[PDB]
């Protein structure tokens, strides 16, 4: 049986009065995105900032993810040495990206059905027959060839109409990141991170450090999509994880489990969870409300840039 998608999160199209501050329109939509554990926001139509990271310099080695890593669980010879990590340009990344695509389709890249993807994948996540390996450029700091926003710290020119994305409060290195405590105030921060995605790229599911909520961006490229589940879901989402996880794992602390839980948003569903999805298009926002948890893989070639914030 095929893949069934998830609803659809809600998406919010501001005018330009309530895309003032981020923090107060996350506030006012609160009520119902906090039921849905995400949720999108499309900036108005007129809100495009450049991209504005070091495209010429822009390296990096992404992780090898494969994709059928865990049903292969329960040796196989040399089990440990199948790909390397090895360095891309972020022009090299993309050549690979879109021509692994276009050949895994047999269809220009632009053509393949969002669902079509979606399908592939999770049919591909269980598959014993089929080893498909991709690659992620997943850990990647905005400071080291600095954010895709515009930033006014005098490292990289900034022309006159674009100073106002690097101003404005949905740049997210403009977010507040500083959680309020009194070892903070006993103690004599963060930056956004960087994420090139190809097709079938993916990220298990998780919530983020200390429940933060994290509000995430997608520069250019293809699509990339979410699943998200409601924090007072929470607790059912771990029983069901450790119900149907490997014994090896199920014992293990959240923090390292949460390294290797893949799984079917529709077996959640089954038992219960409600999961919901979406398609985040670039230019737009996605937002993960606290103790929400999150997964997702790209559609194919794009960036994106994310950040955990306090309120
Ligand atoms: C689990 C928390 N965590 C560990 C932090 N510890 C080390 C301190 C993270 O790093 C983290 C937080 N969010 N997040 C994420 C990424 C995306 C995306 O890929 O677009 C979308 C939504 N969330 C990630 C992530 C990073 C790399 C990654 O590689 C495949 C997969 C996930
Ligand atoms: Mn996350």
């Amino acid at each position: 049986a095929e893949f069934v998608p998830p609803p659809e999160c809600p998406v919010f199209e501001p005018s330009w009065e309530e895309f003032t501050d981020p923090l107060s329109f996350i506030g006012r939509i609160r009520p119902l995105a906090e039921k849905t554990g995400i949720c999108k926001i499309r900036p108005p139509k007129d809100w495009q900032p450049p991209f504005a990271c070091e495209v010429k310099s822009f390296r990096f080695t992404p992780r090898v993810q494969r994709l059928n890593e865990l049903e292969a669980m329960t040796p196989r010879e040399a089990f440990g040495f199948e790909q390397a990590v090895r360095e891309y340009t972020l022009q090299s990344f993309g050549e690979m990206a879109d021509n692994f695509k276009s050949d895994y389709f047999n269809m220009p890249v632009h053509m393949v059905p969002t669902e079509l993807v979606e399908k592939e994948f999770w049919r591909l996540v269980s598959s014993i027959e089929e080893d498909v390996i991709v690659e992620y450029g997943a850990d990647i700091s905005s400071k080291d060839f600095g954010s895709g926003f515009p930033v006014k710290d005098g490292r990289r020119k900034i022309l006159p109409e674009e100073e106002e994305y690097a101003l404005s409060g949905w740049n997210l290195n403009n977010m507040p990141v500083l959680e309020q405590s009194v070892l903070a105030h006993i103690n004599v921060m963060k930056v956004p991170w960087l994420y090139v995605g190809m097709c079938f790229s993916s990220f298990c599911w998780h919530i983020e450090d200390h429940w933060s909520y994290s509000i995430n961006y997608l520069h250019w490229g293809e699509p990339k999509t979410w699943y998200g589940v409601p924090s007072h879901a929470a607790e059912q989402l771990e029983e069901v994880m450790r119900e149907l996880a490997p014994e090896l794992f199920e014992s293990q602390p959240d923090l390292l489990h949460q390294l290797v839980t893949i799984m079917n948003p529709n077996v959640l569903m089954e038992h219960g969870v409600p999961v919901y999805r979406t398609n985040q298009c670039a230019g737009e926002f996605v937002v993960t409300f606290p103790r929400a948890y999150h997964s997702g893989f790209n559609q194919g070639y794009n960036f994106a840039e994310a950040v955990n914030f306090c309120t």
